[PDB]
């Protein structure tokens, strides 16, 4: 029997089985139509191509997300990833064990709703469970209490935590994340003359930030430094043999999570909506929450994010506050990691919305039930 | 039943059938009408010879090309041509079965329309076909992604093919060819002092060239040697016993192909203008475009052409560029070749435009669908 | 003392003093040099044309535009035309006053950072500032609010401006202009039969553009309409006597503004660019944008352009949403237009970036300040 | 029915009837008038004698030959010889059946004009048609292609056929012939010291001629052995017993057709001159032209001619050229051979002009249509 | 020192000097050499005779033409003219000035290469420099633009000048001229019944055509005329008395440059070559080059010749091409004249190459640098 965990996250699609230490399959949310006019005869080809079939792809297809916003779009094509996934990934049939699924917190229900139609009707799977991406973070990171600041390619959201339960009240979703990173480093990489602007680019472009991205300790002076040092120049070898000379813009990038405004963004900088989601907590366990400060998402590899966050958030913070941040190696999958751990959790067999309860109520049951 | 397949290009005529492995049939494009007088009574004679007919009466006959870049003009002469063709050469009736023919992409429809007319009125085949000669010569290579620069005695076309589709925005059809070659080789003998000027010493000199022109690795200097060596002079014997020998000329004129501009013609290099429709390609495939540079047509049968090619190509391309030339044996043919394949190739019977189809709906269905 | 403003852009440079109401000097930013060899002695010439020097030598010249995509790339040759703009055209030396450019938004940097050490060593003019061609146009209207829709020669832009301002994360730049259309008329002036091949021709082809291509309200009907009419049939007389005829390809050729996969762009239609840069701006504002839809530069001088926008754009908004487009009479010149006004404006002595300036800090500082 | 062919040459006449293999009337065409006063009552005598009564009567009458250099001067007695032909040798009434007549190319056009008009008003044939020498003598040879060199007693003339048609450009008439000989024999006879003078010993030594003198094959060296031997000497006994014996002058005579100059002939010798006349066509054809020089005419039937004219055109070739003579036993006769050929050869019935279109049109239609 | 200008042409040498305004010694390219035996003693001969000196003696000496096709043959004979030329008909050595000559484009480099030997060690003069002929006739007409249509005694020669440099790609040298005129002259006159055969009688009949013939305008219609009309039939009283009478040859002569296949010539006709020469060139200029066609040389002298030429034309090009040809008086001499001003123009003095230069390089610099 077991179950299978299924990271549906943007960008990435992580997808492995309960008690497995690793998303055995991770690919992309990516659905790719031909870009262009079909000549020869053939061709073996197919109109949709997936994860990496996309990829191979990249400059043929027109590359399409699903989801965007962490809010599902194109349901045909994500219920095609799906498919995808189960058989060609996993090669598995829904029927053999339930499946858990997972989501950022305070999205339009339709998504949850929707889903569950699909996993129950498409797929017809045992039993379904939704959970909440950053619960789940923590159940990775092994903790009962602290904050999770959960930002990947999709959305960037926090929630606290505090032996269980959670407060929903101080849950801020916010609407950047890794995409908006890719598009605001194109933009200023036409300032330097590297006139990036293709959908293949924009993938070719994640690559590049995340390879030569990093954040700032101190942007202003960092800032100054690059403005009289070559030192931060980085080369990159594109895949048509254009070599590419990155400055400033190595960090210009990432820096925009801690100035929103950059990219014509209304609310406060990531560090700001962190302390933020702690004054909405009760002063008698910020303390706590102060030093369980978890970091997860792809969107906290960059180099010195942890330092810059720490700095920041201490200023933010009255003194006596040991601002401790918990960002470990493989946190980008701590949400997958920690379905792999709840669903062999024995308790959570309680939890899991049998196909019969689907039958009985429908959807709005798992709207209501599941977290 | 079968098929069969006719390679319509100017200079040469390829026929043969589906499956065959070479063109049983060829010989030029030519039309040959008594220049002279008719004195002597039961001469034999008739108003026009053709192919090899031609050739034999070469010096007798005012010799005409029907078509000329890529382009039909004479009708009445080319079908006279395919009447010919299809009757002693190949000794076969329309009816017996459906004909592949082919054309250079990006010339003025009406050559298409006419002769799908020419096709299901004079000839009445079951059924017709008309491929684009670049997508046969990958046929022929076995490839599904390439550039094929396609070069003969009528024009010279770039095509950029990725796993099939084809890129229409990056095709390139330049008019220099063969005929240019071969007029520019005229216009240097005089030079040295060979008076060749008549349409009969045109083909004879076709095959002057293609017995002694060669490319140079190094024209400047391979110039500056000739200027002081006499061991690229050649001797040809012309058919009055006139011995002639030629010098640097012999490679002065496959340059032309790299200098267009000792024609007076205005475009870039032709390498120049593969790299140009590689540089229309999107970044993502570029790479595998410099890996498959397929070389076709009679005019990339010179010695070096290949090697010349390959070192202007990568002088143009960024360094990693692993330039490529697939340029086998008899890829004189490879549209020929190409087109014995896929008329042969199954799944190609569903392509194939019906004599009802005409009847019903007229050429502009084959020009808007066969490709 | 007054000022002159210069509006180089690609394609047509117009150039006239503050305070004018019409761009006295314009003329094409094209630099002719010699295609062919210099025999005949004492010809009178010299190893460079410009402007309609280039135009009456035309096909004797080869033909080059110093800049591209908006970015300069031939310095000298650019630097060559102010030379004669300012000389000839306007016969003014620099240090007289200080002088307008202009620039559209999002292009490296390097532009405006090497035409600033022309403008302060080459001409060494007393001050000089570069400003954003779609705030011009606004300028010209006399408007504080609306969606600046710029499309030239060079490149499409648009940009969004509510009581000044403007919006940043809202501005787009698309690769897509006059030049493109222009190229993709003459591929099919070929389909038809018409072998335009030349820079010569490429130009000649920009006039047949101007005179006869419009945009159709309904492209399929009309499509469907000129398959069976030859109403849209209409003829123009070629330089050397050649009358051809134009059918389809009249309005084929605009479309592709509407439908960019038509040359394998992978970009929205222009319409769909301007609506999902409205969508980028608050819902404060939106409404306001709608009803300022400001078109200027020479490429919507189409006729039915505005209408067929108007529908376009239309159909993507919801209902309530009065679609104003603005497009008076000689919005073609509206960016130079309001270079006249902004440069006579009173208040815009504070902004002008003086030589001083420049010898003090730098290029650098007019790229951080002057916008 | 049938047909009469008239092989109407200078020096003799030959003629008989189509599908003959023999012209049975030979006989000379020459005129004689009483050079004496009439004493004598009786004599049988008439003022008029000719063929044989001439040559009977040799030194009593005047012999006049009615054409010379080919041009028909004495018309009326022109007409005498073609009376008695007709009556006496042949002794068939004109409009039995029509007349094959022949003509040297390339003479004044009177000839066949007033030719035409006698044969329809003094004779009244059926029809008639007027053919060139030359081509009837490949038609003897059964050859479509070759060389004829045709020289007797009137002209001589060298034209190019190639499978019919013949080139009318390369086509040259030569006035050195047959009666040249002889005049320049006679001169070198009175170095001998045999006063030959008179035109009965014009006749005699017309003889002599023919009987004795050969074609050198080094003349040089031939002459200096004659100039050391007595073997060339040969003796030949005159009418009257007078023996007279000949060297040298014996191949002298001969000669003068290879060097003109001889006799103050300003032009190239024989065999330039077929030379020539294969160099004004095409390189094509020459080397077959090359392979069939057909000889013909009763200047050819001199002893060694052929092989001498092979060693001097072999000479004036280049190497590879094998120079094939032809000259075939009886070739003296080839031309009416010929006629009696085409004459007999079906398809020639349309070709003939009756004397309905003679009389519709008169002589200048057979001027322009018979060839 | 001033210099020498020498239009070595064929038939006719020209000679003057720089600034003349006519060519003082006009006299025939002919070198005679006695055809007879030299009896007489004390006779005042000499074995070569030039120029008049031949004329004198045209029917005493074999007359030859040193050159042939524009290429020069008998090279010692071309020298002994110039010889000649230099000391007895401008009675100027060498030394004194440089000399400007003049060859047709296209023509066996050796040519130029002798010369230049011969000018700088027979004569040695101070510098020299060969100019194209068409290139000249321009500076005589004063034009910058336009077509030279040089046809003399040797080439005939179609050059296409814009503004100087002029357009090598369409040059195109045609071999039919006045030599040939003059052959196929004598061949029709054979056909009246002139038998003009000799060397004296080409001369002679050069003549006649100067005198009587000319360019029919509507040649079908005016043939018909003399086909019933006696009005075209001029006498001609030859040098011994001999009045010849000729009737449509008189414009069957000059017609032959209208339709070259009536001598056999392969090529089409002046005014076609004319036309392709002009479609050679970009569309750009065509116009204003069909308003300059420049006509010059000796074959252009006939009557109506121009009009003719017109007619043609315009029946070629299409409407709207407003067809000026220009044909003034003297431009027989055109080529000469316009080495007068070239030679007198200031700034030629720097393209003189001098004899310095050609002991330092040799022949083949100037080969390679002067034109
Ligand atoms: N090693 C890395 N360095 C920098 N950025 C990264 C790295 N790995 C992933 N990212 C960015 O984070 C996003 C993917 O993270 P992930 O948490 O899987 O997103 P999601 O949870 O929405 O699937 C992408 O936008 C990616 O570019
Ligand atoms: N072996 C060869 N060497 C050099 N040139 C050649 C050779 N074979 C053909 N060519 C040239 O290529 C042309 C014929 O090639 P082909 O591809 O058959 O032309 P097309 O495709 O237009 O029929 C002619 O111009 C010919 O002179
Ligand atoms: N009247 C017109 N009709 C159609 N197209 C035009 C017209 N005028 C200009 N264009 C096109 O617009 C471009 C020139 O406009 P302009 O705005 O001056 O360009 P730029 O701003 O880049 O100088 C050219 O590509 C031209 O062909
Ligand atoms: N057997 C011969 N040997 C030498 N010369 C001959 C012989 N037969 C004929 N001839 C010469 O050739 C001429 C006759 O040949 P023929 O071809 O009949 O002349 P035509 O064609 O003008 O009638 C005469 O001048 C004659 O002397
Ligand atoms: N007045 C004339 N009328 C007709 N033909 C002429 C006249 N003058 C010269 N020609 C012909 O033109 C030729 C001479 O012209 P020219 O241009 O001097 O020749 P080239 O340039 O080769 O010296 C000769 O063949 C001559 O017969
Ligand atoms: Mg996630
Ligand atoms: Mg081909
Ligand atoms: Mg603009
Ligand atoms: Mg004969
Ligand atoms: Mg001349």
């Amino acid at each position: 029997t077991t179950a299978l965990v299924c990271d549906n996250g943007s960008g990435l699609v992580k997808a492995g089985f309960a008690g497995d230490d690793a998303p055995r399959a991770v690919f992309p949310s990516i659905v790719g139509r031909p870009r262009h006019q079909g000549v020869m005869v053939g061709m073996g080809q197919k109109d949709s191509y997936v994860g990496d079939e996309a990829q191979s792809k990249r400059g043929i297809l027109t590359l399409k997300y699903p989801i965007e916003h962490g809010i599902i779009t194109n349901w045909d094509d994500m219920e095609k990833i799906w498919h995808h996934t189960f058989y060609n990934e996993l090669r598995v049939a829904p029927e053999e064990h339930p499946t858990l699924l997972t989501e950022a917190p305070l999205n339009p229900k339709a998504n949850r709703e929707k889903m569950t139609q699909i996993m129950f009707e498409t797929f017809n799977v045992p039993a379904m469970y939704v959970a909440i991406q950053a619960v789940l973070s923590l159940y990775a990171s092994g903790r009962t209490t602290g904050i999770v600041l959960d930002s990947g390619d999709g959305v960037t959201h926090n929630v606290p935590i505090y032996e269980g339960y959670a407060l929903p009240h101080a849950i801020m979703r916010l609407d950047l994340a890794g995409r908006d990173l890719t598009d605001y480093l194109m933009k200023i990489l036409t300032e330097r003359g590297y006139s990036f602007v293709t959908t293949a680019e924009r993938e070719i472009v994640r690559d590049i930030k995340e390879k030569l991205c990093y954040v700032a300790l101190d942007f202003e002076n960092e800032m100054a430094t690059a403005a009289s040092s070559s030192s931060l120049e980085k080369s990159y070898e594109l895949p048509d043999g254009q070599v590419i000379t990155i400055g400033n813009e190595r960090f210009r990038c990432p820096e925009t999570l801690f100035q929103p405004s950059f990219i014509g963004m209304e609310s406060a900088g990531i560090h700001e909506t962190t302390y933020n989601s702690i004054m909405k907590c009760d002063i008698d366990i910020r303390k706590d929450l102060y030093a369980n400060n978890v970091m997860s998402g792809g969107t906290t590899m960059y180099p010195g994010i942890a330092d810059r966050m720490q700095k920041e958030i201490t200023a933010l913070a009255p003194s006596t506050m040991k601002i401790k941040i918990i960002a470990p190696p493989e946190r980008k999958y701590s949400v997958w990691i920690g379905g792999s751990i709840l669903a062999s959790l024995s308790t959570f067999q309680q939890m899991w919305i049998t196909k019969q309860e689907y039958d009985e109520a429908g959807p709005s049951i798992v709207h209501r039930k599941c977290f």
